[PDB]
């Protein structure tokens, strides 16, 4: 059949959004539309809300509008000059800013407009100063300086104002309200994992082992069928007809995040069940160190203690730093009565973790080694990569009191897929706990945890840190070049 103009990237975006129609915890998502015969004005996908959705802003928002830049396998970059050039959205006629202005006249005041691209903002392009790290919103306080066209912001104002045949910067401000640029959005491959993860959670079938993805077909079929928009009733109707309904066992959705809130992920849990740390730091995340222990740790503990004493089942959406994921695990540990479903979200993509699926994996390889007389111990988990060298360097250089490095590598070596599931993660966790308890640390001593693992494994290991006493958690940071080095984060 005839592809969508946005092709499979656009269909997958559509599927993630359409999923909300069958999600009981987002009952306010009342329609999802696509336009596959485009591009037009910010309507590649539209998601409509009733009641209008929660906003950062002063008005509850009736719909999100998406213009999606044609995915290419080769990464590119773009700047403020690209927003007035049609070539960039790959038409001969109307620029994204022209489509925005167009969309701003036809659509209700309380609308949000999003340019979606896998590309990044060029280094030091003024666009990067006017696009919020939090939510991609245009930063109007930064673009509208009160300066004249001569300023660094002025040049951007002037290119855009004159492109849109507007007379004043005040009118350019009005057209740019509700505009968002979502840069470095997930790859096509990662979008496939985002679809599957969204579909499993709402109790639909996934498509895993195949190299063709059944929903890219179903998308094309829906186009030839001329079915472009779906209510909650219409989407459920569709799921029945296609035989997609697997079932769901209801968890409270909770969200812990410390990176950019892309609109794909921003509504994962209600706001009272969402802790977005980059938000709290107005888009400027502190370096690893005492601010983590003094400000972040209380924010996380207070929030997850709130969850723990009301919720018996938690679907924790996790997109955060390693030591925060590990802190999350401690607050919602073994001993707490919380059944946990983990949704691990990052740039590689989305996966679901639980202790449901079984495993008979070999014990991890555990090598201990002596480096001094001191009573402190390091445990180094090399799960994604080999962490020991860089841990050893940091420890020799900075931790005299450390006497023993316990190193933990999975059976089949470190690598993307080195841990199978939650039950394997939990096994390694117990295995590490036994080892660390068997090592008989005195009480006044500290266990130093160096982890190179994805969020879920750090969470499960965090679940066992009650058993290991005084613990120091570490962040691996690339502030020592391509090399990188470890800094201490949380002391628990
Ligand atoms: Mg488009």
């Amino acid at each position: 059949l005839a592809n969508w103009h946005g092709h499979d990237y656009q269909a997958r975006y559509f599927w993630i959004e359409a999923s909300r129609l069958k999600n009981p915890q987002q009952d306010f998502v009342v329609e999802v539309s696509y336009e596959a015969d485009g591009p037009k004005a910010f309507d590649d996908v539209i998601t409509r809300y009733n009641p209008p959705r929660r906003s950062t802003g002063p008005d509850r928002i009736q719909a999100d509008y998406y213009q999606i830049a044609f995915h290419v396998t080769q990464a590119a970059s773009f700047g403020f000059e690209d927003l007035i050039d049609p070539a960039f959205i790959g038409a001969e006629t109307f620029s994204i800013l022209e489509r925005l202005k167009q969309a701003k006249g036809t659509e209700p005041a309380n609308s949000a407009f999003h340019l979606v691209t896998t590309d990044r903002i060029i280094d030091e392009d003024p666009l990067g100063e006017i696009i919020s790290n939090v939510d991609g919103s245009i930063r109007l306080d930064k673009l509208f300086d009160g300066t004249t066209d001569r300023s660094r912001k002025g040049k951007v104002r002037k290119l855009w104002r004159q492109h849109l045949k507007l007379s004043t910067d005040q009118e350019l401000e009005q057209v740019l309200s509700g505009f968002h640029i979502q840069q470095s959005q997930p790859t096509l491959e990662a979008m496939r994992e985002k679809v599957n993860t969204c579909f499993q959670i709402i109790g639909l079938i996934t498509c895993e082992t195949s190299s063709d993805f059944r929903f890219d077909g179903a998308a094309r079929a829906l186009r030839s069928q001329e079915r472009y928009r779906f209510t909650r009733e219409q989407f459920t109707a569709l799921c029945e007809e296609e035989n997609w309904i697997r079932s769901p066992e209801s968890f409270r959705n909770v969200a812990l995040r410390s990176f950019s809130d892309g609109p794909l992920d921003i509504m994962d849990a209600l706001p009272e069940h969402t802790l977005s740390l980059l938000s709290l730091f107005e888009g400027r995340f502190p370096s690893p160190g005492i601010e983590w222990n003094d400000v972040i740790k209380p924010q996380v503990e207070t929030f997850l203690t709130g969850i723990r004493q009301t919720e018996r089942k938690v679907r924790l959406y996790l997109n955060t730093h390693s030591s925060i994921a590990m802190l999350a695990g401690k607050c919602l540990g073994h001993k707490s009565g919380v059944e946990i479903e983990l949704v691990q979200k990052g740039r590689m993509g989305d996966s679901i973790w639980s202790e449901n699926e079984s495993q008979d994996e070999p014990d991890a390889v555990i090598e201990t080694e002596t480096v001094g007389t001191g009573s402190d111990v390091a445990v180094v988990l090399s799960i994604t990569r080999n962490a020991l060298p860089k841990a050893r360097a940091y420890i020799l250089e900075n931790q005299p009191d450390i006497g023993r490095i316990i190193h933990v590598t999975p059976a089949n070596g470190h690598g993307q897929r080195s841990v199978k599931n939650g039950s394997h993660a939990v096994a390694i966790a117990e295995q590490v706990s036994d080892v660390v308890m068997d090592a008989d640390l005195p009480v006044e001593a500290s266990l130093h945890i160096f982890s190179a693992a994805p969020n879920a494994v750090n969470f499960y290991l965090g679940q066992h840190t009650d058993f290991l006493g005084t613990c120091v958690f570490y962040e691996f940071d690339f502030q020592r070049q391509r090399d990188g080095s470890y800094l201490p984060s949380f002391k628990v």
